[PDB]
């Protein structure tokens, strides 16, 4: 139960262009898009330019608060007094208030979108007076020149960011999850506790897509970037390289020193017997294991297993077997890993042989279709094990990562 | 500090029988997957005999301490001559090895042939005597029957018969801690019986034909009373708990029951989906729905307890990347591993831009039995409401 309305912000972040920021924190959702777990909650960011003879709307906020939205927007500058509608992205997170803001205002905008964002607009809101721009097309608005660049499957096909004197309107390029306790990337303490929850945002929402987070960072890279001010989380008017290098380093999964994830089932406690074994092994020398465990009495989140691949110098899977190949949860967190954190990282199997039918797949074989690298198979076994063999597979991957 | 609760009773007097139930309060995911707020219990048996004491399965094994304890009271575990393992699974064998070790010499273990294989696999037990199908053992002056009950849920499943009393382990078993130890309540029964058919489809719904055929084998034999390792002991109408196991293998539906079963990434399937429901509420169904969205995730244990009973389902689905949304993606995986029931379904999707190559929630559906009535498209605005009524027009003259 919330006992208070989610926090608002509205403020003015630039004097040259006036640019103010609309920022609510949403710490009602529970899961982006209805499946990422985000107890942490998540922002959405739109904003206002002021201009000389333009007043300049950029995104907004989704759709169960556009009152709240109209409200903010009120106390900035009077709705009639819009004359433009910049929409970077049509996903309902950032447009879900368009139709209550175009009734506010109640005359004609200017609405302005990508190709693919018109179409869009039409299918979801019944909109259909929109300015189509341009790859890199420019435009001249209350005295200032625009510039539009498409950045597609960042992450659906009607992306794009906008560009005005160094400062970019990149909405979810540069997003992340948490409720940030300032605005910006002015203290050294808030970017480096927000950036993990950058991470976990990257490879929910962008994992499948993240070739082209390597794309779109070389395409910015050739524009002036003085600040990015994305729809979700930090704005960055400090540093915004360091966010671009870390988007391009988690789309590179570039791994942090001694890190290896496990994940695993234990239907019964076999399995955690042997990862119990694997993980110490992993500890005495000199990793630090990430641990991930499916039980009876625990359930981790998908959205943190994902969010701690990229940068896994490793992964270990211990699969329970017995009647199937792969129990729900295992075969949940293997798909997903498979659409959303698709690396060249080794790997260790650890599974039961089971009395599955043989047409079943393994966990291995769907493994196999992937970038990971696995170094050996170990078998789960119950009262006979050898724990030798856990000892060779943690050798055998030491001796891989040297 | 909270402890689980133990129940010892002797239920029988000739035989005398015991049982000895542990209600786990502490256990959320039965098998690590199925979501059990209410719980489960062990339930094990111990018959006394002329010259014999025939301990019947056991507890999961973090609770070993605590059996050997409750069993200690009831007979001095030296004394003990056979174990009767009716399955190997670790909620019922997890206390064998602490067992053996108390008793501290050699019994007769029996189970069946994959049992002993299983018996050696998990705990290196090698010395068991493996009972064939319809095989009877003389034990301390009573005749003891043995049937084998294959992919109930395991291949070692197997029941025991004693002069119209049947050890049935997995078989006749549930969710729940029940209020009392047996069938004597009706109340109980009834609230009870719901969490029997989301034990029946989670646990045992791949292999739900074996329960048919399970159930004529049985049939040759007077069941006086079913004692299964999980849930209540059925003493006053056994044939209540079969005539209930095998309506859900069957899935006899209940008249008017439509689940209800969708995601809403944002709204727009929502909005179909709410005159969906309000229309089969209209028409005089009894809607169960069951959504994902930004805020709530409905346990899948629920959604497959609601479904042998259901006449038709109903699915909303939203179009993600190339295929369909995960949780409907695993949501329906798991109806079609646990449930596939040969019944009317209507399916409302969302028109994606997903590459051509990736499966639909119609091609998942097509090797199942379950029969897709029709297919509605989801729209934002312009949608024609007049497509979502003439869907449920349709599905109510199906199910006439
Ligand atoms: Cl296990
Ligand atoms: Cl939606
Ligand atoms: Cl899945």
């Amino acid at each position: 139960h919330h006992h208070h309305m989610p926090k608002i912000w509205t403020e003015r972040i630039f004097d040259d262009p006036e640019i103010y920021v609309l920022r609510i924190d949403d710490d009602r959702i529970r899961y982006f898009e209805a499946v990422w777990e985000i107890p942490e909650g998540i922002s959405y960011n739109a904003y206002l330019v002021k201009l000389n003879g333009a007043n300049v709307l950029i995104d907004g906020w989704k759709g169960n608060y556009a009152k709240e939205f109209i409200d903010a927007l009120s106390k900035i500058v009077d709705p009639k007094e819009i004359t433009h509608i910049i929409v970077n992205h049509t996903e309902p997170d950032a447009s879900g208030s368009l139709p209550a803001t175009l009734k506010t205002i109640g005359h004609d905008v200017e609405i302005i979108a990508s190709n693919f964002g018109k179409r869009l607009l039409e299918g979801f809101y019944g909109i259909k007076d929109v300015t189509v721009v341009k790859d890199g097309e420019e435009r001249e608005i209350g005295g200032k020149k625009f510039k539009f660049v498409m950045t597609p499957w960042l992450h659906w096909p009607d992306t794009m960011v906008t560009y005005l004197d160094g400062i970019l309107f990149s909405c979810d390029v540069g997003g992340g999850y948490l409720l940030p306790e300032i605005l910006d990337d002015s203290n050294e303490s808030v970017v480096e506790r927000y950036l993990p929850h950058v991470t976990k945002y990257i490879v929910t929402v962008i994992g499948h897509y993240k070739n082209y987070i390597l794309e779109g960072a070389e395409k910015l890279s050739s524009l002036k970037i003085k600040a990015l001010l994305p729809g979700h989380g930090l704005i960055w008017k400090k540093d915004p390289q360091r966010l671009l290098n870390h988007y391009v380093s988690v789309a590179k999964g570039d791994p942090k020193k001694g890190k290896v994830t496990v994940i695993y089932d234990s239907m019964y406690g076999f399995v955690e017997n042997v990862m119990k074994k694997a993980i110490d092994s992993l500890k005495e020398k000199g990793f630090t294991p990430v641990v991930y465990k499916f039980s009876d009495e625990e359930r981790p989140a998908i959205s943190e297993i994902l969010k701690d691949i990229p940068d896994s110098e490793a992964l270990i899977f211990g699969v329970s077997t017995y009647e199937a190949e792969i129990h729900p949860l295992m075969r949940f967190t293997l798909l997903e890993i498979i659409d959303k954190a698709n690396y060249e990282k080794p790997v260790l199997v650890f599974g039961v042989h089971g009395w599955a039918p043989s047409a079943e797949r393994t966990a291995g074989e769907l493994l196999k279709e992937t970038k990971f690298r696995i170094l050996s198979f170990t078998e789960i076994k119950g009262s006979n094990m050898d724990e030798r063999k856990i000892e060779e597979a943690i050798s055998l991957l030491k001796k891989e990562l040297e």
